[PDB]
């Protein structure tokens, strides 16, 4: 099985959306893009909750970010290209689009960035337990290694730094 063939777009069905319906905790990331590298230099820890709504080809975001030792919460929608394999967010005067991905691991998941343009490629890696196995950051290397992005450029959050728990569970007293 050749090293990029998970690099390859995958059209995302109403099975893709269950798949990746729920808790996800953000493990690493890597880019050639500088903005990218940038802002994802200052992320301590994030989790967050997909809810599809599959009629819509939209998925609801709840976004729990710890920076610079503190909780930041945001909700907001995504858009779903289901037969380019893409899910979008507008961030800022700008939509961003990104490829779902997957790793033979069910339980985890990768955002491809800008995987057209060689000069500005990178990969965001997901599980659903904030920590990963050895088994689960091989595959994420293994990814990298198609990109030719060397292990060592990649940015990795410290579940120890979280700040965001005592919100969530606030939160889930409300809803
Ligand atoms: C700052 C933080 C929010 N970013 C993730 C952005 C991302 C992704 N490409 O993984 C996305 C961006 C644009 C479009 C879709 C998805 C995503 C994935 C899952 C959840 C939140 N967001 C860093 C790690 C780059």
């Amino acid at each position: 099985i050749p090293l990029c063939a998970n690099l390859v777009p995958v059209p995302i069905t109403n099975a893709t959306l269950d798949r990746i319906t729920g808790k996800w905790f953000y493990i690493a990331s890597a880019f050639r893009n500088e903005e990218y590298n940038k802002s994802v230099q200052e992320i301590q820890a994030t989790f967050f909750y997909f809810t599809p709504n599959k009629t819509e080809d939209t998925i609801f975001l709840r976004e729990y970010q710890t920076r610079q030792n503190q909780c930041f919460y945001n909700s907001s929608y995504l858009n779903v290209q289901r037969e380019n394999g893409t899910v979008s967010r507008y961030e800022g005067g700008r939509e961003h689009v990104a490829h779902l991905l997957f790793l033979r691991d069910t339980k985890t998941l990768m955002f491809g960035s800008y995987l057209d343009d060689e000069k500005n490629w990178g990969l965001s890696f997901y599980a659903d337990k904030p920590e990963t196995t050895k088994e689960q950051l091989g595959e994420f290397y293994e990814a990298l290694d198609c990109l030719r992005i060397p292990r060592s450029d990649v940015m990795y959050t410290d579940w120890k730094k979280d700040k965001c728990e005592p919100l969530e569970k606030q939160h889930e007293k409300e809803r």
